[PDB]
């Protein structure tokens, strides 16, 4: 059978393999680094374009780029790239001899799902291909046909009721807020205790350290009295030049935002608060699968201690007779990823693939019929 | 003698089994469900078509519709799907092995008592049938040849006055009101107090709510004065999503509707009133009998204290020398299909039966010369 | 005589004003701001709650909500702070000396009419009050006394026949789709283009182009396939930041959701059927006026082109021997507070309030004997 090639475009890592593996076999940052001077490189040579790991060890000289920002692909230029790079570096194969499964959030750009249709087949020549909604695939690796999933990813969060394999389309929600904002915000209150961080570079380590560091609370009043009260909720950190830091407050603060979206100035509802508005716009009678199955998905949902926040949030806004309970995965910072390698390798899903011949027949828009 | 399937035509419980048993084999829902949208299911192999428990379970993918409306067939192709599923998943028979037995409404259109016939002879190939009024069987799973029957069934009241054997075609009285407009009405009258509700997936469990909760009240004035005085004429009931909701005394105004059926726009008598009108067009000589044997029939006269509330309602209409008395089986839901059941078990009634010969030599006209 | 101050509750638009003038004298956004951060005026006084145009041209650090959501009151707290905005700062008048006129939902919740009568009365100090349901004054601004009226807000869409003072409650049909679900949808719809509007603010502009913009095809796969087939069908909206958008086929889909709900995911049934099917439930002696009498009403029904749709429509559901004919008033939007405004104007009428005694008596709860 076809190998397919599963490629997670997430905001801020991609995670990239082979379907019928159960793990992703590439993890590499999402950045392409450019040059900011010339003439670096003297007696070596010269490339003006690096791609992932190749431009994090070059990151001082190169300015780097995100190819997609807050779930949304900004740049055709740097999406190409990072494609370019997976095929040929990485996973050091030819992608025309292997059908391609991609990633979306709900409501991604048609332009942009079209965009995405015909630079895979035009530059790419891939045999075939697909696009799934995130929360569709975690779904699908938490082993079930019917749940919601909150999906918190490097750049974006969505709550999508999934029913039978198809996400709601009156019900879902999002929030555009999430591991790539995490890190701005992250920095910013870091300066404000006086750690001062104003380059982009010093920013990576900022968002190393969120990703270690950060917790979930499961009450916000109580571990910022704590930390007002004893300084025990304190985590130094070595700079890798030397100089140790000491991170305070600012460990639950950067994720507080999620729940209260007010802090950095929107008019937007908190994640637990989206998951139940979201609910609430279904059906009574899968209410009950909903809810029996509310799943954590993402990068952003590794923080340590989230279920127990999410359980108590969520039972707070719900009726207490519907059955309360978060499901959060062994590794769900992949299980979009798992999801598509399990997907890609069902018997059942190879008729629905997207061929070369109709592309051919109706240009990038055959993903609008292929696609649900 | 050849073992009979009774259905009960119930315009919101099918009932169904094997002749000769006290019991019903099977009690569920008549519903019929078909997709919502193009493409159903993933993981699993997709159906055209849902009945019984399995569209009760699987509910939000489906548009439910009803086969019989208001005690008459609205669609053939449901009606259909019901009898599919009656011998083939609940009492996973071949019907062409068995007569089959028919409930019927009185007055029932020659067009739709000739389709039933076909589709039992040409659908389903049965060896034998026979078609029978609702009460005429209540009347005798009674032990009972004589009385007049309130059939006040899932889709339609019924009064049926009976002597010696067959109903009196002359006499027998309509009101286009029971469980079915009963439900629709509960839910008006509940946004009106202000639990409004709109889904179908709400109206099923209205209906449940009405089917529990609902009680005839013995005097209409002195209970709503209790309610308009007191609120202990108010049962709570906890949702299958929480939220404790409260019912009034739409407990008993939502049947007040038989009684006085302007409260929903209708220009027809009562139950107690079709009950006099009908026994008076009787003859003096077996009015005797047919006063003194009121019997109630059917899922609508299951409410609890119903019959001190007709014994006084009929002993108003009529004189005070037929000594008046109400007859309730002691699972009077039920005394149709069983009814059907003790008829199909006797060897007096083997001759009584349609034949496929006689099918072959008169078609469907054969049914007005064999049922009574 | 007292001068009556008639006060549409509208759902995005509050009009009010005095009896027996021919148009409202106020027309003003349904939208309370309160502040999302106070510290942002220093120097100058800041208030904590603007109601109406004051609040509009503060939304940028207002949170706005809605006093009215859906036809319903949701907030008893955002509804006073209109009511006290509309005695005192735009018709600059005592509602003590003069007696309010209100305007209802059909089978809106009696739990709402008594805590809409008892804020009116306590607090304002009202000399005497009515409330009546929308589409019942809109058939007296048509200049009639029987007929059916579709009356289709800024949040609820109604079917509600009438006959020479009565409003028929068997035959009255709800539709919780109109104005403010559409702009919800609206921008759902121009995300999935391409055009991400997240913001609530961005969301009212939205609301402007949904009322400019929008039109009722006349057949919508017609013009769905014009769409396709050409750009013809798409119009330029300027973004008052700068920044030309162009509306495509959104423009004709946005309403299309009142003839399909199934596109939003509701079990209910078209604006089209719901009024054949309230028709149809009427007396045949009184048919032959309301199907050759069908009033539009309200704010949703004044996207051009809707009476050659809605002509279509019902002449395909209904018998073509009842005289077909919309009837669409020069100002439909306005018909409500019109008809409210004729209505109080009148010497007949002026027996019908509701005084303060009978409040001091009865509580509340008098509305229910006096509003019909």
């Amino acid at each position: 059978e076809t190998t397919a090639l599963v490629c997670d475009n997430g905001s801020g890592l991609v995670k990239a393999g082979f379907a019928g593996d159960d793990a992703p076999r590439a993890v590499f940052p999402s950045i392409v680094g450019r040059p900011r001077h010339q003439g670096v490189m003297v007696g070596m040579g010269q490339k003006d374009s690096y791609v992932g790991d190749e431009a994090q060890s070059k990151r001082g000289i190169l300015t780097l780029k995100y190819p997609i920002e807050h779930g949304i692909i900004t740049n055709w230029d740097d999406m190409e790239k990072i494609w370019h790079h997976t095929f040929y570096n990485e996973l050091r194969v030819a992608p025309e001899e292997h059908p391609t499964l991609l990633t979306e959030a709900p409501l991604n750009p048609k332009a942009n799902r079209e965009k995405m249709t015909q630079i895979m087949f035009e530059t790419f020549n891939v045999p075939a291909m697909y696009v799934a909604i995130q929360a569709v695939l975690s779904l699908y690796a938490s082993g079930r046909t019917t749940g919601i999933v909150l999906d918190s990813g490097d750049g974006v969060t969505h709550n999508v009721p999934i029913y039978e394999g198809y996400a709601l389309p009156h019900a879902i929600m999002r929030l555009d807020l999430a591991g790539r904002d995490l890190t701005d915000y992250l920095m910013k209150i870091l300066t404000e205790r006086g750690y001062s961080f104003v380059t982009t570079a010093e920013r990576e380590i900022v968002r190393d350290i969120k990703e270690k560091l950060c917790y979930v609370a499961l009450d916000f009043e109580n571990e910022m009295a704590t930390a007002a009260s004893s300084s025990s909720l304190e985590k130094s950190y070595e700079l890798p030049d030397g100089q140790v830091i000491t991170i305070g407050n600012e460990r639950f603060r950067c994720p507080e935002t999620l729940f209260q979206p007010s802090f950095i100035g929107m008019e937007s509802a908190g994640i637990h608060e989206t998951t139940y508005n979201s609910i609430m716009k279904c059906d009574i009678d899968i209410r009950k699968d909903l809810y029996a199955n509310n799943v954590l998905s993402g990068g952003t949902t590794m923080y340590p201690g989230i279920a127990d926040r999410m359980q108590k949030e969520i039972t707070a806004l719900a009726p207490s007779t519907m059955k309360i309970k978060i499901i959060a995965p062994p590794e769900r910072k992949y299980s979009v990823w798992i999801g598509g390698s399990i997907l890609a390798s069902l018997s059942t899903f190879q008729q629905m693939w997207i061929s070369k011949q109709e592309y051919d027949e109706a240009g990038p828009s055959i993903v609008h019929r292929k696609c649900f």
